């Protein structure tokens, strides 16, 4: 009915890495932030 891919809980700015919904554009960034220092070795994603 209301449940699967589709569900009620979607924003415009959620991360798409980790996934991580915010207030506003602006705050998304800060966030995004972790997606630059973190140093994998490699294989992680997936
Ligand atoms: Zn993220």
């Amino acid at each position: 009915g209301s449940s699967g891919s589709s569900g009620e809980g979607e924003k415009p700015y959620q991360c798409s890495e980790c996934g991580k919904s915010f207030s506003g554009s602006y705050r998304l960034t800060q966030h995004w932030i972790t997606h630059t220092r973190e140093k994998p070795s490699g294989p992680s994603s997936g």
